[PDB]
């Protein structure tokens, strides 16, 4: 565990594009817990390939919404209070 069970657990609301993203992967809520965002980006992710054999731990998200809303183009997916800040980008 890198986050507290309890920062996990909360609901939060997704802003408009990071909504779109959730629903492409078949999300149908306007609220989830981080725990469940994560989930469905986490969905997203393996069904868009954004990802590489060579470097089995990065996401590649350039040219892709995720990119956009995140702000870069790949992080680790190691890395989570990084990965926690840019959802909080990303939420109302
Ligand atoms: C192959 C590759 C690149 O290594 C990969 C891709 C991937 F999509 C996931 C993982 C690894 C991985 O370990 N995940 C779980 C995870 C990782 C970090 C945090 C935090 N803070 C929370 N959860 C991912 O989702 C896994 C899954 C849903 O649980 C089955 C679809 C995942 C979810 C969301 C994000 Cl943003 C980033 C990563």
């Amino acid at each position: 565990s890198q986050i507290p069970a309890s920062e996990q657990e909360t609901l939060v609301r997704p802003k408009p594009l990071l909504l779109k993203l959730l629903k492409s992967v078949g999300a149908q809520k306007d609220t989830y817990t981080m725990k469940e965002v994560l989930f469905y980006l986490g969905q997203y992710i393996m069904t868009k390939r954004l990802y590489d054999a060579a470097q089995q731990h990065i996401v590649y998200c350039s040219n892709d919404l995720l990119g956009d809303l995140f702000g870069v183009p790949s992080f680790s997916v190691k890395e989570h209070r990084k990965i926690y800040t840019m959802i909080y980008r990303n939420l109302v």
